[PDB]
């Protein structure tokens, strides 16, 4: 009966990580994954692509679901959604709905997700077994509000958590990242690395 989403990392039976692509931070990046940060930093409204991994092959009809939740203890309570200016700006592509700060591209079989008893957003592709040449799912999510959004996320840091779930929505394991949607991910990301050492 909690409403607020676990954040536990757990691989689960079926070996379940993600993989992020390699960039570095140049300040034109659209998206730069920090592996010291965990921590993705990207534009908005850019594809992220999110690379995820199966090491034993799931059940039929299993999903990958990404949802984002407050980072902080004192937030996690509030749903995270688009500002109310964001919404209104008619900038849907058909599917995803206007309030919806995760989206995904490039995915046939995309749903979203309303929960009614939590009012939390989710996004949700189904799993299926990668190519003869393919390794992993690759997954292109975006962002469609800054970190900054007033009315929205209001400067607060966020966590995408992906589970891996049965169709019915049962839980096979969870993976998790911080994000921040700004104007510059790479100059941003360079920054909270280098606080990092000195
Ligand atoms: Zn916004």
């Amino acid at each position: 009966s909690s409403s607020v989403p676990s954040q536990k990392t757990y691989q689960g039976s079926y070996g379940f990580r993600l993989g992020f692509l390699h960039s570095g931070t140049a300040k034109s990046v659209t998206c730069t994954y920090s592996p010291a940060l965990n921590k993705m930093f990207c534009q908005l409204a850019k594809t992220c692509p999110v690379q995820l991994w199966v090491d034993s092959t799931p059940p039929p009809g299993t999903r990958f679901r990404a949802m984002a939740i407050y980072k902080q203890s004192q937030h996690m309570t509030e749903v995270v959604r688009r500002c109310p200016h964001h919404e209104r700006c008619s900038d849907s592509d058909g599917l995803a709905p206007p309030q919806h700060l995760i989206r995904v591209e490039g995915n046939l079989r995309v749903e979203y997700l309303d929960d009614r008893n939590t009012f939390r957003h989710s996004v949700v592709v189904p799993y299926e077994p990668p190519e003869v040449g393919s390794d992993c799912t690759t997954i292109h999510y975006k962002y469609m509000c800054y970190s900054s959004c007033m009315g929205g996320m209001n400067r607060r840091p966020i966590l995408t958590i992906i589970t891996l779930e049965d169709s019915s929505g049962n839980l096979l394991g969870r993976n998790s990242f911080e994000v921040r949607v700004c104007a510059c991910p790479g100059r941003d990301r360079r920054t909270e690395e280098e606080n990092l050492r000195k």
